[PDB]
DNA sequence: CTATGAGTGGCCCCTGTGGAGAGAAGCCTGTCCTGGA
DNA sequence: GGGGCCACTCATAG
RNA sequence: CAGGACAGGCUUCUCUCCACAGGUUUUAGAGCUAGAAAUAGCAAGUUAAAAUAAGGCUAGUCCGUUAUCAACUUGAAAAAGUGGCACCGAGUCGGUGCU
């Protein structure tokens, strides 16, 4: 008899709960064949336990990572090519220079020339560094100087100024001279005074300058501008004009009664184009106003940069950093003679200790500039004289460094113009320069495309870019090698989604033409409508909705029940009256892209033409397709043929984003076999069949569905893995799911392989539903009908949360593990029961009470990062890991805290003492991840160079994390690590204690009936004598298997201490005990005033010779090996 | 007399921002359709 | 949250 | 009862590519004076170079932290295969009967 029998399932982000019962709710048990050396030949188990694991990540890190590989690679490949170019010229100056540049990290003692990199030589690097304290020193005297300066100094300077040469947010050039806010303010209104002499706008009294360079949001600018305005409103003409001067959005609809949209953003691209479009509708001789509008904006974002002011230079940034460096000098000069004229005792502190938060702090220190600021502000309090410099500190602008964090919003114009000025400036000196002088300009101004990707030869799962040759990418000749367009097509495609029905075909384009003919007939199809005279609805024909569609779809982008019932029944049949059915207020889809079409176009033939389809489409593609405006251009010129300039500039605008969900090939690409028409040709005109698109994809009479049924190609089966993976969610659930169903399979394997009756458990659990259902359910029987032999069945948490609060069958997550498998259990107790008390609720509390339970905790292979990444100074100690291959971490310091891959057991012989005497010993050496590959290539060799002699290779165990050891008295530990252990052992506690904790627990915060709460609350009472009990049995447990001698004291200590607490009180203090007692690591936790470290296991040595288990996925099966006969001498 | 192991307790760990796209999922208003029961 | 490392102290064997 | 397309909104999340600002580490930026030295006073401090997971070959201006993995037999791996049942009890499972 195959007994019947039923499995419950519970999948959670950490442990998956599993279970067998029988038809009565009885967890069978039976006994298992344990292998290995020892005598245990078999063990009863119950068929009942869950499956804890590590939770799983995203790849968020990696990639991240690799963006930042990237950048580094790039940066220094820049550097590389500008130390190309310089190659020539420096060799015949300073042969060695470059090397000493290089070879600065090292130590003296390394180096194969002289220490200093400069010039080789003390003097002239001391004259060097007395002569400009700082690079920027250097910039600003070779912008201004026109004197011939050494080739190192310039070649210092250009390496600077690329290896840091900033963002790229704003396309166009910046004009540095449009730094005045009020004069442009004041041409802009004269110029407005101007072309409005009827409106005049007068300006006097309001300061410009302050306003739109306050650190105020760009709305409130406005207001404060337009407040100081009489007569003038942002709404106005002005207003949209100081808007868009701060850098906003806003609309020119208004002010030149425009039947569309003019609006305008300077950080945009259309700036350029829609001005252009915008003067080609309101008249050319706006132009100078929008000028005046762009300088007066570079004036504000330049004014908000360069806090100076008046000097006159080609380098502000080099003189704003020299003011800060001056300001700097004098205040510590100030400083320091006021704090030695009062406070002297404080003056070591201030200058002298680096551990402190003081000036010497912040400078050779760690301390930030926040922290100098909070650490000297009370003390800046207690003196005089500091009131400009308690000023400063509010500005953050006391002692301020000259590489600081607000540099994230330099422009990179700003360095390209001092880079021009030098190259002008010296270029009369150096010829070479000149003639490279494109060459510079390119590689400081080159930025890779978004949509191009990384530049590789196919060997990178990641590269999907489409070479014109073979030649290697250089900065200069870029554009000659790459095919732009068909690279950005393919960056499009492959993120593009596959048609269900038909996947070897691309879906439509969202705002494709043919798709809105598509769906409005589609939605036109399913209308009715009702006139009198007529006893039941009657579907349109195919030539009313051709004049409904023209009439109403073309002209007006949005039509409504109304207006079809004013417009066409009323008007063309002549129906006065008509109810419609099918649609209650509007239509849903229109013909956007049609309006957009004749509004651009401005002809309708055009449009209306059939033979243009191709054309038509292939346009629309084109601008979904692709964002970069040349490369649209370079595709529209076929096309320039039919139009004008305007007409192709205003399509070279419009852009249009999203995507359909079907494809070409199936509504208007395949043809009916017997007929010829296509879908849409059925939608435009069926008969009085009137087949919308369900009815025709499951209609026989056509072979569109055969054709659908042929091109389903027999797609290879996915992969459980690969299945799963394709589906929609975070990777953690998708491992769950995983292991769900290996749990599933084993215990299908372990039932002597009998098909289970019953498997108990959004769109994930439906996918994870259907997993199970293919793989259990494969037959088919005579008529090609699976047949169902086991029953899946979705149910949701809430019910069996009603049914345990219900029964006072209570969770407490915080006691043990056993929940997740009591979970399970009732999941499928209560699936059955429904589905399908006395005896049962009997049977559930003794179910409850049994004391073994399967818990398993999952070994894995720790992957992931080779060390920490901080990086230590140098130090005498072992335990440190070289950065590189030749740096000593003695002489540089370095890495730290390597994780260990895995574990191995070795037995073999070691020399020990100063006589090189050897020694048998048996002992544990982790593999850290970083010699992963080195020792699963050879673990002979590897054994042999960590002072392992005569290696016992048949004795090498492969240990994760996690491997569990026995031990005497049932204690268990589980191998943390190559040197350290955790707690393996789980408490059990009887039913009636967990109720009256859960009881306890919850003494205030009862939800139910008063009656039920009062007599919980008088049982809770009665109870008080079970506190005694569960410390004994804490203390027994943790005697037996914990070893936590002086814990134990001070929470015996404790309660002693705290025996007069309210109950409440008491329950919810105790609670926090189990954290000593829980499987996984030890950790601290608090007991009312008392907080009580963690008790950390270091010592691996007592379970050298304990016994070795090793566990099935479900832990049923098992192996024992015993360490102690291993490795015997 | 000093090197060597074995525990107690304490302290540490890379951060911030922008631009570009595609998809998925969940909720809501609603209309229509396919399949079986 | 959790493993590594280090200062400190102590017991032990050469 | 399940499934689908559309019209619109809202919200969040995932995945991929291109850039920036730092941080950390070592070296360079003659420390002076009195004192044998311990030490005491004095001066000064803002910056620069290189590296940023060891490295690898398929040598790319590429890849290197996602995912998967109890034990034994076969297989290079993928992958395939390998373990008796019924009854009475329960402090981590125990006992009885058949085979």
């Amino acid at each position: 008899m195959d007994k019947k029998y039923s499995i419950g399932l519970d999948i959670g982000t950490n442990s998956v709960g599993w279970a067998v019962i029988t038809d009565e709710y009885k967890v069978p048990s039976k006994k298992f064949k344990v292998l290995g050396n020892t005598d245990r030949h078999s063990i009863k188990k119950n068929l009942i336990g869950a499956l804890l694991f590590d939770s799983g990540e995203t790849a968020e890190a990696t990639r991240l990572k690799r963006t930042a590989r990237r950048r580094y690679t790039r940066r220094k490949n820049r550097i590389c090519y500008l130390q190309e170019i310089f190659s020539n010229e420096m060799a015949k100056v300073d042969d060695s220079f470059f090397h000493r540049l290089e070879e600065s990290f090292l130590v003296e003692e390394d180096k194969k020339h002289e220490r200093h990199p400069i010039f080789g030589n003390i003097v002239d690097e001391v004259a060097y560094h007395e002569k400009y304290p700082t690079i920027y020193h250097l910039r600003k005297k070779l912008v201004d100087s026109t004197d011939k300066a050494d080739l190192r100094l310039i070649y210092l300077a250009l390496a600077h100024m690329i290896k840091f040469r900033g963002h790229f947010l704003i396309e166009g050039d910046l004009n540095p001279d449009n730094s005045d806010v009020d004069k442009l303010f004041i041409q802009l209104v004269q110029t407005y005074n101007q072309l409005f002499e009827e409106n005049p706008i007068n300006a006097s009294g309001v300061d410009a300058k302050a306003i739109l360079s306050a650190r105020l949001s760009k709305s409130r600018r406005l207001e404060n501008l337009i407040a100081q305005l009489p007569g003038e409103k942002k709404n106005g003409l002005f207003g949209n004009l100081i808007a868009l001067s701060l850098g906003l959005t806003p609309n020119f609809k208004s002010n030149f009664d425009l039947a569309e949209d003019a609006k305008l953003q300077l950080s945009k691209d259309t700036y350029d184009d829609d001005l252009d479009n915008l003067l080609a509708q309101i008249g050319d001789q706006y132009a100078d106003l929008f000028l005046a509008a762009k300088n007066l904006s570079d004036a504000i974002l330049l004014s908000d940069i360069l806090r100076v002011n008046t000097e006159i230079t080609k380098a502000p940034l080099s003189a704003s950093m020299i003011k800060r460096y001056d300001e700097h000098h004098q205040d510590l000069t100030l400083l320091k003679a006021l704090v030695r004229q009062q406070l002297p005792e404080k003056y070591k502190e201030i200058f002298f200790d680096q551990s402190k938060n003081g000036y010497a702090g912040y400078i050779d220190g760690g301390a930030s500039q926040e922290e100098f600021y909070k650490f000297i502000k009370p003390i800046l309090e207690k003196m005089d004289g500091t009131e400009e410099l308690l000023v400063k500190l509010n500005r953050e602008d006391l002692l301020r460094k000259q590489r600081t964090f607000d540099n994230g919003s330099i422009p990179h114009q700003i360095h390209l113009g001092e880079l021009h000025a030098i190259l002008r400036r010296q270029e009369d000196f150096y010829p070479f320069l000149k003639d490279n002088r494109e060459k510079i300009e390119k590689i400081l101004t080159f930025r890779i495309p978004y949509y191009v990707g990384p530049l590789a030869r196919g060997n990178s799962r990641f590269a999907w870019m489409t070479r014109k040759s073979e030649e290697t990418i250089t900065p200069w000749n870029f554009e000659e090698v790459v095919d732009k367009g068909a690279s950005a097509q393919s960056f499009i495609e492959r993120m593009t989604n596959f048609d269900k029905n038909l996947p070897n075909e691309k879906v439509l384009p969202k705002h494709s033409l043919l798709y809105e003919y598509f769906t409005v007939y589609n939605e036109l199809t399913k209308v009715k409508y009702v006139t009198e005279g007529m006893r039941k609805p009657a579907f349109l024909s195919g030539e009313q909705k051709k004049a409904i569609v023209d009439l109403l779809f073309k002209t007006n982008r949005k039509v409504t029940v109304k207006q079809l019932k004013e417009d066409y029944f009323k008007k063309i049949e002549c129906f006065d009256s008509v109810e419609i059915s099918g649609v209650e207020d509007r239509f849903n889809a229109s013909l956007g892209t049609y309006h957009d079409l004749l509004k651009i176009i401005k002809d309708k033939d055009f449009l209306d033409n059939e033979e243009n389809e191709d054309i038509l489409e292939d346009i629309v593609l084109t601008l979904t397709l692709f964002e970069d405006r040349e490369m649209i251009e370079e595709r529209l010129k076929t096309y320039a043929h039919l139009f004008d300039d305007k007409v192709m500039k205003q399509l070279k605008r419009r852009r249009y984003t999203g995507w359909g969900r079907l494809s070409r090939k199936l509504i208007n690409g395949i043809r009916d076999k017997q007929s010829g028409k296509t879908i849409l040709d059925f939608l435009k005109s069926d008969g009085f069949a009137n087949r919308n698109f369900m009815q025709l994809i499951h209609d026989d009479s056509l072979t569109f569905k055969e054709d659908i049924q042929k091109a389903q190609v027999s797609g290879q089966g996915d992969s459980l893995h690969e299945h799963i993976a394709n589906l929609a969610g975070s990777p953690a659930i998708k491992k769950g799911i995983l292991q769900t169903v290996k749990v599933v399979d084993e215990l299908v394997k372990v039932m002597g392989r009998h098909k289970p009756e019953n498997i108990v458990i959004r769109q994930i659990t439906k996918h994870v539903a259907q997993i199970l259902d293919s793989r259990m359910n494969t037959k088919y029987d005579e008529n090609d009908k699976l047949i169902r032999e086991v029953k899946v069945i979705t149910l949701k948490s809430k019910l069996v949360s009603d049914f345990r609060k219900d029964f006072q069958f209570y969770k407490v997550r915080e006691i043990n593990n056993y929940h997740h498998a009591h979970d399970a259990y009732l999941n499928a107790v209560v699936g059955t029961a429904l589905i399908k008390k006395g005896r049962d609720f009997a049977t559930v509390r003794k179910v409850l009470s049994m004391p073994q339970v399967n818990i398993v905790k999952k070994t894995e292979v720790q992957t992931g990062g080779f060390s920490k990444e901080s990086i230590l100074p140098k130090r005498n100690s072992d335990k440190l890991i070289a950065r590189k291959k030749d740096w000593d971490p003695k002489k540089y310091g370095g890495f730290d805290s390597p994780t260990v891959a895995y574990s191995v057991l070795v037995v073999a012989k070691v020399e020990k003492g100063k006589s090189k005497k050897l020694k048998s010993v048996k002992e544990l050496l982790g593999i850290t991840i970083m010699e992963r590959s080195s020792f699963e290539k050879n673990p002979i060799d590897f054994l042999e160079a960590k002072g392992y002699k005569e290696v016992k290779k048949d004795l090498i165990i492969k240990l994760p994390k996690y491997s569990l050891f026995e031990l005497e008295n049932g204690r268990k530990r589980m191998l943390a690590s190559a040197g350290e252990l955790q707690k393996g052992n789980e408490l059990a506690l009887p039913s009636k204690y967990v109720n009256f904790l859960y009881l306890a627990s919850h003494y205030e915060k009862l939800k139910g009936s008063p009656e039920d709460n009062e007599q919980k609350q008088l049982f809770v009472e009665q109870h008080k004598h079970y506190l005694d009990e569960i410390i004994e049995q804490i203390s027994e447990f943790s005697k037996r298997v914990i070893l936590a001698d002086a814990n134990l004291d001070k929470v015996l200590s404790a309660y002693n201490k705290h025996r007069d607490k309210p109950i409440r009180e008491q329950a919810e203090n105790i609670i926090h005990l189990f954290t000593l007692t829980n499987l996984g690591a030890p950790a601290a936790f608090k007991y009312f005033d008392t907080t009580i470290d963690r008790k950390r296991y270091t010592s691996t040595k007592e379970v050298l010779d304990a016994t070795l288990i090793h566990q099935s996925i479900t832990g049923l099966y098992e192996t024992r090996i015993d360490l102690s006969q291993l490795g015997g001498d």
